[PDB]
């Protein structure tokens, strides 16, 4: 039921060399209803492989869309890390390229509308595309206008007709949620005028291998991006990458800005100082793939050896988030209710809810709070600094954090880290 892919998305050869291969795994961001059984529960399989040519990094299947994405669970409250972050990419995106005030922001899988919500409150006009009907409907009713459907060529031209040239084309992380990535060059192409940029932000493969984070493989996740890659595609139609700032978001990702070919955006240096640093560290290496799938059953191995050996102890474990990444994590390495009891999540409606492959219960925060578990397996990394900032009465009372990456470590630890 997902189609096999063939040619590469961005590049268009087809030589992959595999990289792992997890086998047949539920979708990440399908959670289940409690039940007697779990028989029917639909599986996908779930591997990477890396193309020789441009070297992206792609799973083997896609999985339909319309599945995935026609209706999609949202939050309605974001956190402070997030609305921070939303509001330096504003400031980026403004200050870095001199945005003047009444300008259009056409945003591309804008979800509840709140990055939009932020490109307002810096003086812009909006428009939001999402295809989740649900999350859309949401934000139309915030007064975030939304088109409830995918982005497209065709929607491009729509877009033009009655909302006119957009200063500022904008996808945060759906860029790699897209199959056909030509496509959407395409109609971005059409958006944009002499001065137009277009702007991704996207988890950096660099990191993702430096980092050992294969729990960002999932079903969603089509493609792992450098800007290699991007170059390779944005070259074959007419477009040009203009600028590249990394971050730390989300475990190391890039935000990358792309204008017209024969526009009035000058190529800035980073763009090949990133591209040479990727060669420099093996992205073009078969080694370094072969090294990656070592280290994940290196740390996988670890990781459930580690939670089964405190089990066996006496010791209680629980999951602090439910994020999709965790998924992957959770069923990659076997573990079960009996390793982690629950896993606790702010998200309301996920709370009651069971886990997919392992059904595990997830539970809210306030009944964390009446348990005696003696270690959280943190599956929300990515967001540490600010979890472990209001976690101080738990680390206080001897507490302690599971963190999966880089290596598996565990808070806090031995000494204080100052070197
Ligand atoms: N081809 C496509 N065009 C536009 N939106 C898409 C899309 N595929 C998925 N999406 C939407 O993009 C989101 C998935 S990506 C989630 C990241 C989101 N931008 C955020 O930072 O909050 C969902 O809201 C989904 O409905
Ligand atoms: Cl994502
Ligand atoms: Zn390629």
């Amino acid at each position: 039921t997902a189609r096999a892919v063939t040619t590469c998305r961005m590049c268009g050869a087809q030589d992959w060399q595999e990289v792992v291969d997890f086998g047949p795994v539920p979708l990440a961001d399908s959670f289940l209803e409690p039940a007697a059984s779990y028989d029917d529960e639909p599986r996908y399989p779930l591997a990477v492989v890396s193309c020789r040519s441009c070297r992206l990094m792609s799973l083997t299947h896609v999985v339909d869309p319309e599945v995935l994405y026609r209706t999609y669970p949202y939050t309605t409250s974001d956190s402070e890390t997030i609305k921070k972050h939303m509001g330096h990419v504003v400031a980026v995106c403004v200050e870095r390229f001199g945005i003047p005030e009444g300008s259009f922001v056409l945003e591309i899988g804008s979800n509840t509308g709140s990055q939009l919500k932020a490109f307002q409150n810096a003086g812009m006009r909006t428009l939001g595309i999402d295809p989740a009907r649900n999350i859309a409907a949401v934000a139309n009713e915030r007064g975030i206008e939304t088109l409830p459907e995918f982005f497209s060529v065709d929607t491009a031209a729509l877009v033009k007709k009655t909302h006119g040239t957009p200063q500022l084309v904008l996808g945060r992380h759906v860029f790699a949620h897209i199959d056909d990535v030509s496509a959407v060059a395409e109609g971005v192409r059409d958006l944009l005028g002499p001065d137009s940029l277009f702007a991704i932000e996207v988890p950096y493969l660099v990191d993702m291998l430096e980092r050992n984070e294969f729990d960002t493989i999932y079903h969603e996740h089509l493609s792992y991006i450098g800007v290699g890659s991007l170059v390779a595609l944005f070259r074959r139609h007419g477009l040009r990458v203009v600028d590249v700032e990394r971050l730390a978001v989300h475990g190391g990702s890039i935000l990358v800005f792309v204008g017209l070919d024969e526009g009035t955006r000058a190529t800035a240096p980073v763009v090949e100082e990133l591209i040479a640093l990727e060669k420099e560290r093996g992205l073009y290496e078969d080694a370094t793939y072969e090294r990656f799938a070592r280290h994940v059953a290196e740390i996988t191995a670890e990781l459930t050896s580690m939670v089964r050996s405190l089990r066996a102890e006496g010791k209680r474990i629980a999951g602090y988030g439910a994020p999709a990444k965790g998924n992957t994590l959770l069923n990659v390495c076997g573990l079960t209710a009996d390793d982690l009891e629950f896993c606790c999540d702010t998200t309301e409606f996920k709370q009651g809810l069971v886990l997919p492959g392992t059904h595990i219960p997830v539970r809210s925060p306030e009944y964390a709070k009446t348990q005696a578990i003696d270690y959280y397996l943190l599956l929300a990394w990515n967001y540490g600094e600010e979890i472990l900032a209001k976690e101080g009465p738990f680390l206080a009372d001897g507490g302690r954090f599971i963190l999966p990456n880089p290596r598996p470590s565990i808070v806090p630890p031995g000494e204080h880290h100052h070197h």
